[PDB]
Parts: structure tokens; sequence; C-alpha cells
């Protein structure tokens, strides 16, 4: 029968019971770094890619959370629809949840829990959506890789390799919670079988494209920060470093509302009404400021 | 015998966005909610049977973090404040579990660490007639009820976020009352800024000469988490004082187990489901390992 | 009376390069350097006259930074450990500035705080015979001088790093000696690492039944100043308590001040050439506020 | 009479007694931030931007302590000369100081306090450095522009006014203490006459090269972070800001060696050589992975 842009995905759902107590009254992706909740740096990421329909994955009980937080998303020009995971059944799962909201379209998946910061950084997500076949990743030098996704490189910098957490790590170059994928996802993780763990794999995924020679893998270099936020240590690192930049600078990292100011997917008198319920607190007179500074 | 009060209401919308989804007390200070550490200080104090007052939209919350307590050898109830209209408001609100009873109050965040706080509690909770209240150096005390004291150490008057404070000695978010506040409570009216003061209940107190304001000294920390930023320092405080010791500050397993509220047995249980992160591993060391 | 001796020696290599150009003890933990905090410590002790060791090549700094001590009601000396041969080596550079008294010796990196600190020490320094030590819990025993308790809390033994430690309780860096230290350190042999081990003094003492142990309770920090990481945590763990409370952590000046040492006059005075910054306004503030 | 390159200064001088007590036994510059001595940071800084001779302006008092810790230079491919400051009469008076080490030289001006981290800052100094008439300066946003020197932009991005500290700054954007100047500066230094203050200001240098037409302004992006140094709570911050990247990356922010290394201003053996030395510690096993990793 003949026929004739990207969507984007947060997952933030069950982190299970590994940060516990902490994180037994809500989930993860709503405890603040610093002045935000944690999923406004995803989302702005996704934001910052370009990207305006976005599926928020989240578990059953804490779907509504997310929903009065966000909304449809059209306050910032965006249209968010939401989606539920009972089980933690493994990352590479959003795209078996997500698939008539993917439908025949590009796509990003992002994990709600991972904070980016750098200069460039917006040219750095251009280049990766704007290859239309295949998938992009990203590649990070970190102390840790054998917690990772782990990319080998050969002598010119071809990558040969993708192991998940090895014991002996090929490289320092971890794959960051990051992802771009055409159309050929959605089969691909259909046809995954669950890992040892009881997990479908992201690295699976990223080694099919891999054996067809369509993984790109992009280095996000050392002059970024990918912050981890898997222990309540580099939680609180997270809060302290996300503070030092907003107080040097008087600006913000990842609020969504100047990114689409930004987009121009808002205007200023969009973004006025956007600071009015907020004016009393930092937050809100920051989004003011914006209507009526130059910041390049 | 003594009942506790947790008052773990709405903070407005001062720190939001970080707020939008959840009440503040339901954060974390590094490993733990919030409330995990106020709620410590009341079973330090002795108390046992404690009602924690929230927003109706966290009730249900609380209720699912902390139960009716019996796991722990507590017996906790909840109850709502609709609207912030003031912390004397509590009194009201929990006027019939109170009953007949002596009472302490406890801000649902306000963190405390220190050598003896055992025995500053205790002596507060044994004093059987009046009400007890600690006062404490700050920077900022315009923030807070503000104590002044004669020169010989009497406390003679108590301002509520005066213009210009009297001393820098803040009133601390921990209150030990007799059978008359609520009665007090009651009686009070709507301060100008449509509130129902602890500092007046306070004050009622004092003129009637009823009032121990005891110096919570600086060798004590009673944290700030009116802003991100102290919210912040409080984690690292926390977090600095756990990885120093391989001791936790306000684990309310290891406080109902020191009071032998619950045995060994059952601290056994409660550390099974946390086995595999170091809060359950934390737990069961509790077990064999003799700690002074 | 009690002579005092601060080792502020060498760490080796350890943390170069940060210490390259400069011995850790005149580093700053936030607002002020290093070794006025343990100074504070000997004197809230009512410790007056004081030894500093220092590296010979940094002996000179510490002799700039805080002169013959008579502005502050000192009476300071130094003297030079020419290598790190061990922390008992104290006691043989200081035997003629002990003489026939009393001592205590302060390590010159070690941090402490908390409510009744004071007495505390009061407590250690009145034991007229014998010697007073400090077991605090720590994650991380291998490090120290790790004291074990029999089951009545009685010390039984002291293991300098052991490999395998019998408890979680660190010997402090805090210790308080009767007229037998320098005896007792004249007779030690180096270690099988090379070092006049100050575990082997403590240990001479519980040998003869004449060792206070006492626990330093997890209501106080004794923060840890032997990595990056932990230096860090300190000036974080400091600037904390300082900037909520508007009142200064091992302030000597203060110290000599509430110790009657000095007079208003000359506080007045040392406030003089710091009035533009934060630290002589603090001086000049404790001159007109009552601070319990 | 007839006739017929870049050379670094670093001002690391007195901070007076802003930062007493914690300054009365050494200088600022020779404070730790995280696990390395400050001046460490602006040193790689002027090594990033290709510059080997340099010249360390400080008191007399510590002259000895900065020659202790970095030489001559030659261990790390470069050429320390060392000059003092009897008293802190200003940031210009680098220039008279420095007026026969610069010769007939391009020179590089850095504040011996001053951090930077970011995505392609050896790209941004290169931009500068290459400018070989006019001088160049990078303009950053910050929270209290009041503090710095300020400039001032016109509709079209040009730069119009500079001010130092103004108490109603026209933006927030700060002249950062980096600074790259032609042939004129040290004439331009000469008859500079000091302020209202007694020092002699580095922002009527700039402004004489503004008046000139020569003044290159260039935005130093809010991906960069330029770090404050200026109290005890904003050292704190920078050391805790180093210690996150560093131990999330297991690589290091200004490690002279590090970036001799890469310049190729020494080879394998020469860094062996310096990572000896400090074997037992996590810096000398830092310089020793340094042979035998590639890092991208
Ligand atoms: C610091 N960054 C940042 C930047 N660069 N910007 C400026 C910016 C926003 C949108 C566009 Br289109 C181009 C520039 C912003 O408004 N908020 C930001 O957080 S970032 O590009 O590194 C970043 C963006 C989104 C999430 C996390 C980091
Ligand atoms: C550090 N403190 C503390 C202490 N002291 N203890 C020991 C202890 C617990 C219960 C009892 Br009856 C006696 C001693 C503990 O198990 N957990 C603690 O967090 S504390 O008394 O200052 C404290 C207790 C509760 C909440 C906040 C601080
Ligand atoms: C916070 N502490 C402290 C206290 N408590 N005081 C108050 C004080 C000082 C001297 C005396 Br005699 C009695 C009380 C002070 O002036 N400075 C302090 O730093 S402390 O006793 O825990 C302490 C003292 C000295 C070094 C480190 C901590
Ligand atoms: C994080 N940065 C950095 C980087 N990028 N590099 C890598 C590098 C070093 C030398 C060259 Br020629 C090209 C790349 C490094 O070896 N150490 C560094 O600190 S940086 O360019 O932002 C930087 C360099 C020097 C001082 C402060 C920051
Ligand atoms: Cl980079
Ligand atoms: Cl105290
Ligand atoms: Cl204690
Ligand atoms: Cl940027």
């Amino acid at each position: 029968h003949h026929h004739h842009k990207r969507k984007g995905i947060i997952l933030a759902g069950g982190s299970g019971t590994r940060l516990h107590p902490a994180t037994l009254a809500i989930s993860k992706q709503l405890l603040p770094v610093y002045d935000k909740p944690m999923i406004y740096y995803p989302l702005s990421t996704l934001m910052l890619a370009g990207i305006r329909e976005i599926l928020i994955i989240s578990t059953p009980q804490d779907t509504p959370r997310f929903q009065q937080l966000l909304g449809d998303g059209s306050n910032w020009g965006l249209d968010l629809q939401y989606a539920v995971q009972p089980s933690p059944d493994g990352l590479a799962q959003a795209f078996l949840i997500g698939e008539s909201f993917i439908g025949n379209d590009l796509s990003a998946l992002v994990l709600g829990d991972n904070l980016y910061y750098g200069h460039d950084f917006h040219e750095l997500l251009g280049s990766a959506s704007q290859r239309q076949t295949g998938a992009s990743v990203f590649a990070y030098h970190v102390l840790d890789p054998e917690r990772y996704g782990v990319v080998e490189f050969d002598q010119g910098g071809k990558a040969i390799s993708l192991e998940e957490k090895p014991l002996e790590p090929k490289s320092n170059y971890a794959v960051t919670g990051l992802y771009f994928y055409d159309q050929q996802v959605v089969d691909i993780a259909r046809d995954l079988k669950p890992s040892p763990r009881g997990e479908l794999e992201i690295t699976d995924v990223n080694r099919a494209y891999l054996e067809r020679g369509q993984l790109s893998v992009e280095i996000m270099g050392r002059g970024y920060a990918w912050l981890d936020t898997g222990t309540h240590d580099s939680l609180l690192e997270a809060g302290q470093f996300i503070a030092t930049l907003e107080n040097r600078q008087g600006l913000k990292v990842a609020c969504p509302e100047e990114i689409a100011y930004r987009q121009k997917w808002i205007d200023a008198a969009q973004l006025e009404k956007l600071a009015a319920p907020l004016a009393k607190n930092g937050y809100g007179q920051y989004l003011k400021r914006l209507l009526t500074e130059t910041v390049y």
C-alpha cells in the first residue's frame, strides 16, 4: 500500500530502591537539583536540540506529579504527552511504550536524571539531530567507566566495540544518557531479549546500529560537565555545581522558559505571563529580567 | 506523658519550582527525607505518640512514607492544615489529639545536631508546668521570633520578625508546652500578616512568668532550610558528618532501637528491604556494633 | 599548671603539589589559618604557654603569623622537627619547654567542634595524674590509633594503623599527659615504619592502668584534614556554621577575650588593623554583644 | 637607526589585607584550589594560549615560594622569569615592571587568581592571540558587574564604553582578568595617572585601545566557568567546582604537566620523570596514566 522531524522521550521512571529512603515519597526525577526539579535539565536538553513533541515516561504512581509540574507543555511552546512504565524492565523499553507516540518519525531518548552543561552545547546537539539516518551517541571520559556502557576506539578514532558495565573497561569513555535514533529503533527494540539482569539494554540497541555501520559516536569533550546523579553524594555535588554557576553568572542552567523564549517558541508577552505567578521569588524575577536584557 | 506534633505544612510559592511537584518536608536532606530529622528529634525527646500535619494534597504521601509508626515503636496519626494560617494553628487542628496531655511542637523542616541533644530535650520535656523554648544565635534574626534578654540573662520580650531586632537570638522551631497551650491558641487573633502566631503563644507564657528560654549554644548546629542555598548547605553538613563517622544523623530506626522501643529482631527485619543499599547495611551493622 | 605543644610538622609529599610551596597548617580552613583551630583548642583548655613545632623551613612563617603570643595573652615559643620521625618526637624536642610540668599535645591539623567542648577539655586537663585521650567513632579506623574496649566499656588495647581494626574507635589528635611522658618518650624505639609512635606512649600508660580513654561522642565534629577532599569538606563545614550563626569557630582573639586573658581595650586594638574586612568587624562586634 | 610571538605575565602580588588572616602567612595565589596551587590555573591558561616565555610578578616576600614551586619552567618546556611588586599600585603596573621582559614583543596579562574552564577554551584563546595588533579582552556575564570593569554594547553587539566598578552598571558583562596586547601597551601604561584610589587601572589601558578603534571584546559565553576567587566563600566554591569535575572525569583541570605534554613542549620520557617524585600520590599517578591513554 502506497505512502507518499524528531520526537523526544524522557525516561523518568523508577530508580528502584537504590536511593531509598530519600526516594520513598517521590521519584528521583522530581528531586531538585539546586533550585529546579531534576527533570527540567533533560527537558531543557531536548528543547535545546529543537525538539517540541516530547513523551514523558514515568511510574503510574508519579505520572500525576509530572503532569502537575509540566502540563501539556503549551506554556513553553511544547506538546507533552505521558506514558507509564509499570515495571523498570530497562531503558530500551521506552521504544515499545513510546511506539505509537514515535510513529514513523525520528527520535531522541534522554534519561530523566542526566545533567549536561557547556559551551556550544546547542551546536553539539544540532550535529547529532541533523543526522537523519543511523543512531548518534555521545562518549564522555569518566573516572568509573565500569558503571556505564563503554566505547572502545581503534587507533584512528573509530568506534569498534560497546560493552555494558565491563569489569575491565577498554577505555574510560562512557556512553551518556542522551541518544538520537532514526526510524529503525522501534524494530531493533522489539526484537531485543532481556539481559541476564532482566532488562532491555540500550547498549544492545546501540550495538545493533554499530553492526550496521550506522552508529556515530561523538566525543563530548572534557570542557563539558556531564554530572552524576547516581548517588546521594553525587546529587549533592550536582546541586553545588549548578548553584556555583548560577550565583556567579546571574544566569540559569536549564530554565525551560528561557530556552523556549530563545528558540522563539514563546514571545515576550507569553514569558511575561509565566513570570507573574513566580514574581515574589528569584525564579519569576529571573524570568522578568530576561524580557529587557540582551544576553549573548 | 507528652505528645508530639510535627507541622510539615506548605511553604507557599517561596521555593517554586522545586516544591511545585511536592512539599519541602518530603525532599531529602542527603540520604533521608527532611521529616526524618524532626521526627527523630521528637523520638530523642522520648515522645512516641505523634501527629503529623501536612497540606491536604501531601498527607497521603506522609502516610505512605511513615505508616502508623508501629514498625518503629511509635503511634502516628495524621491531620491536615488546609491553608498556611500560622504555626499556632497546629494546636487547634491538634486539639483532640493533644487531649489533656503535655505537648511538643517541632517544625517539619528544622534540623538539629549536637552533643547531649538528648539531655537538652529531656530537661525541657521533664518541666511539667509552663513552656520551654530554645534561643540560638543567628546572623539574621529579623527572619525569626527574636528573644530580648536583660543583663541578668532573663528573657523580657519576644518579637516576631522585627525590622529592628533587639538581639541576635532567634527562637528555634521546637516547642514544649503544658496543658494551657490549646486554650491560649483558641484565644489568638490573626496578626497583621494574617496568621495565628506561635510567638503570641510564647508571649502569653512569658507574661505569666512561665516561659523558660534556654540557650541552645553555639556548639549545636540548628540548620537553615529556608532557601535553596541553605537546603544545600544542610545536605553537605549532614554528608560530611556521616562520611567521617560511619554513623547517621537522625535515622529514626536507630533512635527507636536505642530507646528500646524496638528490639534486635524487629531492627533486623527493618534492615531486610533495604539490604542492597547503604541505609539497610547501616541498620544491619547496628545489631552487632557497640556505639557509645 | 599545664603547658601545650602544637605539632605542625611536615605531611611528606602526600598533598603535593598543593603543599609544595608551604606547609599544610598555614593553609586556611575557610577564613583562618589551619593552626588557629588547634591553638584555639589549647586556649579553650586553659593553656597559655605553648610550643609550636614546625619544619625548619616554615618556623619563621609560624613566628611571623603568631609572634610571641603576648597580644592574645599567651606566651608562645617555637621549635623545629628536622624530619618527620613520628608524633612522640614532640616530647623529645619539647623536653626542656615541658620541664617538670603537666603537658598537652594537639596535632596542628586537627579541627574540633561541639557543645561543652570547654568542659570536655577541662575535665581531661584537671586530671593531674596519668594520661587522657579521646576515642571517636570513624568510618575508616585503619588510618589511626585504634582503641579496643571490653564489654564494660574499659579500654584494653591500642593498635597503630592495624590492617584488621578491633573497633571503629580512633584516638583523636589531642593528648593530655602528666610528668611521665618525657621519660616514656625517651625510652621509645622507632617502629617498623621508622617512627617514634604516639600510640606506644599511650600504650605505656594503658599497661600501668593510667590511660583514661574518654569517648568523644557523635555530637562532636572531629574533622578530617588528611586529603584534598576532606580539607574541602572542613572549609564547607566551618563556613556553614559561621554563616548561620554570625559567630566564629576557633577565633583565638575571642577565646583569649572570654578567658579574660585580654581585656576590652586590647581586643579593640586587635580589631583595628583588620577593620575593613569581616574578621576585624567580627572582633569589634564582640566588644558590645553579649553571646551566651 | 635602522631595524629589520607573545610573552606572558602573571600578576600574583598582594591581595592586601582583604583575606586576612587566612592570607597572613602566604600569598593568595599559592593557596590551593582543591588539589593544586591557585597559580597553576592561570599558568596553564597562558600555556593553553601557546605562551612559553612568562614573567611571574609577586611580592618580595613571596617570590622565593613561587620560585620554589615553579623553577625556571624548563621541566614543563617553559622559560619563567621573576619580578617583584613592592607596592600594590594597580594591575597596569605589570607593564612598567615587565617592560624589559616584554621588549618589542606582543604580550598577554593574566591575573594570578583567575580560574577558567570550558569547551574549546583553547580555540577561544587562539583567536585572541592571533590578533597581532590592538588589544583583546573577554566579556563575561556576572551577577555583580559593579565589582568589575563593565563593557557597554550598542544594538549591533559593538563595544562602546568601559567603566571601572560603576555603581549603576550599563550591563552585566564584566571584563575578565585575561588580556592580550600588541606593542603599544607599555607606552599606554607609562602615561597613565593613578586613579582616585591610587592605582594604575587596567580599565584605562583598555579604554585607550577602545578610543583608537583597536579593542576587540569577545564574549566568553555562559558555557564557560569564570570562577570567583574574591572571597573565602567563593574560594571554597572554586575548590568544590574543580573537585566535582575532576572526580567525575578522572581528568584534571590546569595540570601544567599535561598541557606541556599535549602542546608537545615535553615528550613521553620527560613526563615520565616528572611523575617519579609524585608516584605515591594521585597527582603523580595521574601523570603516569597520561603516558598510555588516548584522551580526546
Ligand atoms: C548553559 N546552557 C544554556 C544556554 N547556553 N542557554 C542559552 C541558549 C538557549 C537557547 C538557544 Br536556541 C541558544 C542559547 C540557556 O538559555 N540556558 C542554558 O542552560 S547549555 O547550552 O549548556 C544547557 C542548555 C539546556 C540544558 C542544559 C544546559
Ligand atoms: C547525632 N545525634 C544522634 C545521636 N546522638 N544518637 C545516639 C543516641 C540515640 C538515642 C538515644 Br535514647 C541516645 C543516643 C543517634 O542514634 N542518632 C543521632 O542522630 S543527635 O542527638 O544530635 C540527633 C538526634 C536526632 C536528630 C538529630 C540529631
Ligand atoms: C564553637 N566553639 C567555640 C565556643 N564554644 N566559644 C565560646 C567560648 C569560648 C571560650 C570560653 Br572560656 C567559653 C566559651 C568560642 O568563643 N569560640 C568557639 O569556637 S568550640 O568550643 O566548639 C571550639 C573552641 C575552640 C576551637 C574549636 C571549637
Ligand atoms: C578543561 N581544560 C583542559 C583541557 N581542555 N585540556 C586538554 C588540552 C590541553 C592542551 C591542548 Br594544546 C589541547 C587540549 C587539558 O589538558 N587540561 C585542561 O584543563 S580547559 O581547556 O578548559 C583549561 C585549560 C587550562 C587551564 C584551565 C582550563
Ligand atoms: Cl572540550
Ligand atoms: Cl555550646
Ligand atoms: Cl554526643
Ligand atoms: Cl556558551
